[PDB]
């Protein structure tokens, strides 16, 4: 377990979100009226206006996609200083944000009980056939295009499953709050959660989740995974990013 450097900064870290891109650069949400997203490479990115960002993906471009409750989502193609404003429409406290391998994206729009979906190019947004869904904040898409959503105040995490395009509840043991997600290559699901300062992972077609073994945690709020199969998560209580190695048979990959 090893915290990140995010030195060289005034303004307090506040991370509010976290994702890491094909060369293991960590972006950074940081949570204030006066919004930024941070990347270790320490450099604060050129957006403007951002208020209270939450959510950030990035994708294999090294395009930094945004939500924040100006109640838009905002991305910076890689080197720009020109954001672009993405049409989604009614948008109301969006939180989680998610891209596939397709360039969609993925909002969940916790204000409308909802995950809206905008596709690359596209200018206009469909509602996925999610049910039930109440102040849902996490969303994550896996490579078979399986869209995963911490349904918060129902405590559970639910997965559309693109083949057969139903509504499962994932087996996570004992889960409350569910808030940050993320996918990995072979489909594992990691949750992090409001109630116990834990990270939970959940194998694809396992029936339990083992906690993952981080140690200072206090409200970890984002989680994110590399190709290596690194953990990393936005510690908010303690202003930081934890990361934890994974087993060095993950260090291999193309």
């Amino acid at each position: 377990q090893t915290v990140l450097p995010f030195t060289g900064i005034d303004f307090r870290l506040s991370p509010s979100g976290v994702a890491v891109d094909s060369a293991g650069n960590v972006y950074v949400t940081s949570e204030g009226m006066y919004g930024r997203v941070v990347k270790l490479a320490t450099t604060v990115l050129p957006f403007n206006g951002l208020y209270q960002p939450q959510g950030l993906a990035v994708d294999g471009a090294g395009t930094v996609y945004v939500t924040d409750f100006n109640n838009r989502v905002v991305t910076l193609a890689a080197g720009s200083n020109n954001q672009t404003v993405l049409p989604f429409d009614g948008l109301n406290y969006p939180e989680g944000l998610a891209v596939d391998t397709q360039g969609a994206v993925y909002v969940a729009d916790r204000g409308n009980n909802r995950v809206v979906k905008l596709a690359a190019g596209s200018k206009t947004q469909t509602v996925l056939p999610f049910t039930g869904l109440n102040d849902p904040d996490g969303v994550a898409v896996d490579n078979s295009g399986n869209v995963y959503v911490t349904d918060t105040d129902n405590n559970r995490v639910v997965k559309l499953e693109a083949e057969s395009n139903n509504q499962v509840v994932l087996p996570f043991t004992d889960i409350t709050a569910p808030w940050g997600i993320a996918v990995d290559e072979a489909g594992t699901v990691y949750v992090t959660e409001h109630n116990t300062n834990q990270v939970v992972k959940l194998l694809a077609g396992s029936t339990t989740s083992t906690v993952l073994p981080f140690t200072g945690l206090n409200t970890p709020l984002a989680v994110a995974v590399d190709s290596d199969r690194t953990v990393y998560v936005a510690d908010r209580g303690n202003d930081r990013v934890v990361k934890l190695t994974s087993l060095e048979h993950h260090h291999h990959h193309h």
